[PDB]
């Protein structure tokens, strides 16, 4: 075209029209071809704003076979550095994720695919403050989501305990790098066989490395054990003149860490 003709501007309605038609009638290779030919420039912000909702639109209008292909090919960690990458937890203009919409629409098979995604976050609140399971209109679908969550919680809580048993800071960090895990794990849970939280457990172990990690990831110094004791109560008092002697350096460091954590906890508890 002549250089004097204005560049065709990107229309969100027209992109959406083309995309929905494809998602309703076409397969994955046809969808890819549409992206290559019509979602250009691919980094143009209006283009991006439609592209990143493709999984939302697919849950609305597409067969489960196409949804599976989109999920398998564009949403796993292996494509996270590609242009064709969709965030499976993307929130739309109502705060809904694809899982919110799949639950709302009673698409049980799609709910299963999404709940099985290793990076799924079924704790995200939409703008109505609802989690995806709370969108269900069908009880059997809600129960499936409830049990799948309980299973996931059981597995990650066992993995969390294993990382502590291994003193494995990298593994612990990896577990909490998933926002879903930060919600579904309770670092302040009390072990019934001992009455201890992990903070009590590792204070008694004098494990400075692990106590610091626990206190940096929500460990609550005010949570008492089953006998009513705070973690700091577990360290014996040392007279002032001896406080800085080398033999007391371990418990002194734990005491200082617990005192600072208690100050920060006091603010959290009134916020």
């Amino acid at each position: 075209g002549s250089a004097m003709g204005s560049t065709v501007s990107v229309s969100k309605p027209l992109l959406k029209l083309k995309l929905l038609d494809c998602l309703r009638q076409s397969n994955f290779q046809q969808l890819c071809h549409l992206i290559a030919n019509e979602f250009q420039p691919f980094d143009e912000p209006t283009v991006r704003s439609v592209f990143e909702l493709i999984l939302h639109y697919a849950v609305q209008v597409s067969p489960a076979s196409l949804i599976k292909d989109i999920v398998q090919n564009w949403t796993t960690k292996g494509s996270s550095n590609s242009q064709l990458f969709i965030d499976v937890n993307k929130q739309d203009q109502d705060g809904n994720t694809p899982l919110h919409l799949a639950a709302f629409q009673s698409r049980g098979d799609v709910v299963t695919v999404l709940m099985n995604h290793p990076d799924i976050n079924d704790c995200i609140l939409n703008d109505a403050h609802l989690q995806p399971i709370e969108m269900c209109k069908n009880l059997n679908i809600a129960q499936m989501m409830q049990v799948a969550r309980a299973n996931y919680v059981a597995e990650i809580a066992q993995e969390f305990r294993q990382a502590f048993n291994n003193r494995d800071i990298d593994h612990l960090n990896s577990i909490l790098s998933n926002p879903r895990n930060q919600e579904l794990l309770d670092i302040n849970g009390m072990e019934p066989e001992t009455g201890d939280t992990v903070l009590h457990e590792f204070v008694k172990k004098r494990d400075i490395l692990l106590c610091r990690w626990i206190l940096d990831h929500g460990g609550d110094p005010f949570k008492r054990d089953s006998r009513g004791k705070l973690p700091i109560d577990l360290l014996k008092k040392v007279s002032s003149k001896e406080q800085n002697d080398k033999k007391n350096a371990i418990d002194l460091e734990l005491k200082k860490m617990l005192e600072k954590a208690a100050r920060e906890q006091s603010v959290i508890d009134v916020t």
